[PDB]
This record gives C-alpha cells, structure tokens and sequence, in this order.
C-alpha cells in the first residue's frame, strides 16, 4: 500500500501516500488528509514528515 | 456569501470558500486562511472540514 | 537573506522565503518548511505570517 493511514499517539491521523519511510519509521507522506481528534480535516497537505516515535500505528 | 469567516471554539479563525454546509453546520471550505489566537497565519489551504460542534461563530 | 529560519516561542520553526518584514518584526514566509517541537515537519506551506511578539530568534 502506497496510501497508508496513520494514527500519531496524539490522537491526529494523517492519510496520504508513502514517499519514504526508514528503519526508524520515520516516514514522509504526499498529499495527505489530517484528521484531528475532534473532526475537523485539512485535505491536500502536501508534504508531511512524521517521526517513528510519535506513532501509534499504521494501517495499510 | 460564498467567501465566508468560521471562527472557531478554539480561538482559530477560518477564512475561505463555502462549499458545503449540513444541517449540523459540518461544512467544508476552500482557499483558506486559518488564522490562529497568537496572531499567525496560513494561507491557501486547499481544503478544510470543520465541524458544526466546534463552532463559535459563522460571519459572512 | 531571503531564506531564514524562524524559532518561535513555542518551540516550533518555520523554514521559508522572506517575502515581508515591518518594523515590529511581524513577517511573511512563502515556500515553508514548519518543524514541530517533537520532530515532525510540514513541507511546502505556500504563506505563513508570523507576528514578531511570538518570535524568539531568527536566523539568516
């Protein structure tokens, strides 16, 4: 799966599609919907870059 | 008005395009400029969904 | 310099090209790269205001 959804452990999601990930799971992602916690989204991110450890999980 | 203003709950304002609204008040907005409490900006966010429950208020 | 680095008081910076500056340090970015605290980075924010009381220090 290049588009992956991920659940950061601050409750936000980000959906978009996998550009770069490392053996950390330190990953990039393209155009991307940011879910918050309380439903509200921003859609077409462009370029987000996450941290393995902020990561809850992820799901493909 | 299509150009519309939501500021919400938290303090933040949203500036942009009205593209949909629900009987809830979830509505989408396009071309925005989000605005937050300290002062800062973002401008031109493709697309933003805001929940009606976290609303404060709507000025057109 | 057009591109500068910003650190705010919150901890967060923002990677861009000057586009303004007043003499209260209130400034524009186009083109950002915004790095959170905990390491994670939003790519290619095309506009960012940043008013010059939530500044901490600025690097050219």
């Amino acid at each position: 799966g290049r588009p992956i959804l991920v659940e950061l452990k601050n409750g936000e999601t980000f959906n978009g599609h996998l550009e770069n990930c490392d053996n950390y799971m330190n990953l990039t992602l393209r155009e991307v919907i940011r879910t918050m916690p309380d439903g509200d989204k921003f859609f077409r991110l462009p370029e987000c870059y996450i941290r393995g450890n902020n990561i809850k999980y992820l799901r493909i």
